[PDB]
RNA sequence: AUCCUUAUGCACGGGAAAUACGCAUAUCAGUGAGGAUUCGUCCGAGAUUGUGUUUUUGCUGGUUGAAAUUAUAAA
RNA sequence: GUUCGCGAACUUCGUGGACAUUUGGUCAAUUUGAAUACAGAGAUCAGCAGUUCCCCUGCAUAAGGAUGAACCGUUGUUUU
């Protein structure tokens, strides 16, 4: 009740020989072949083009969508860990980038660079879990690594270093505005820093 | 950001089948349908009824035949 | 009586069989107030898509994993 488009015959290289609606099918053999192969390509290309378009639009959406979603978080899972040492760059990098990725409110404090330190990680539960996994399974805090400096590249054998999850709880409010990794010269300083969020307790002296 | 799992949705592509595939102001149904069994047990999702098509829906193309047939106008 | 056969002088005598019958056989159609018709009016070949179920492939969403990536992050005259 329209004739707004038209419906043609879907040829392929197995039909090819059997379609006669479109002309030239034996007349101009290679022309016909080109047409049919070309058609097939278009079909495939169209499919691929469609996929590409979808990919694009999704991407466009996602950026906007993230920005839009400033939802009010009802409850925050938290996990606070502590490590004997982290003179490795790699571990630090992991802690950073992962945190950045996962909207992970928290920090990683420590004493005297080489000394022991704490991580406090907070957010949605899945993210927290992921972080924990990264800490415990993915990273080896008992690995031997290299320090790159001007004086010389220093080998750091650390079989002694280890990592433990202290806490794994739910915090009434997450007072951590972001992920504020730090170092301190002393324990008192560290404590003070911790209490900037009105919460010292996360640390555990052993 | 990279790789994978599942489900789905959209499609390319490749197949098989339409004896199949629906629909319901229906009756029942994981608060058990229908089935297994070595008999101790086991699987666990439709069944009943009614009914619409079902040697097929929608469209295209050819040959043909069919009989396939040619405008006006001035000297 | 009507046929076929055989014995005696086509023709005739002597003789042995067999001898029903009709129903089941109306073209329709049109023009009638019997004529026209005349058996009664798309075929065949071939694509494609649809429907269902499957498998693959790429994309999307949901979820859910796994993994990577250096390095530290935030609460009295020259360097003021």
């Amino acid at each position: 009740l329209g004739l707004l488009p038209k419906p043609e015959p879907k040829v392929k290289l197995s039909n090819m020989m059997s379609v006669f609606e479109n002309d030239q099918n034996i007349t101009d053999p290679t022309a016909w072949e080109k047409v049919v192969k070309d058609q097939v390509d278009l079909r495939k290309r169209k499919h691929l083009e469609e996929n590409e378009r979808r990919h694009e639009d999704a991407i466009k959406r996602r950026k906007e969508a993230v920005n839009m979603n400033v939802e009010k978080p009802t409850v925050y899972h938290c996990k606070v860990f502590q490590f004997k040492n982290l003179q490795n760059p790699k571990i630090r990098f992991k802690l950073k980038m992962n945190s950045k990725e996962l909207s992970l409110k928290g920090l990683c404090l420590r004493i005297r660079d080489d000394g022991p330190g704490i991580i406090i990680v907070v957010g949605n539960e899945k993210s927290c879990k992921f972080y924990e996994n990264l800490v415990m399974k993915r990273i080896k805090w008992n690995e031997d690594f290299e320090l790159h400096t001007n004086t010389g590249d220093i080998k750091m054998d650390m079989h002694n270093n280890s990592i433990s999850k202290t806490w794994e709880g739910y915090l009434q409010d997450c007072k951590f505005k972001g992920w504020f990794m730090k170092v301190c010269n002393d324990q008192d300083s560290l404590l003070r820093t911790l209490g900037q969020f009105d919460s010292e307790h996360f640390y555990s002296p052993v």
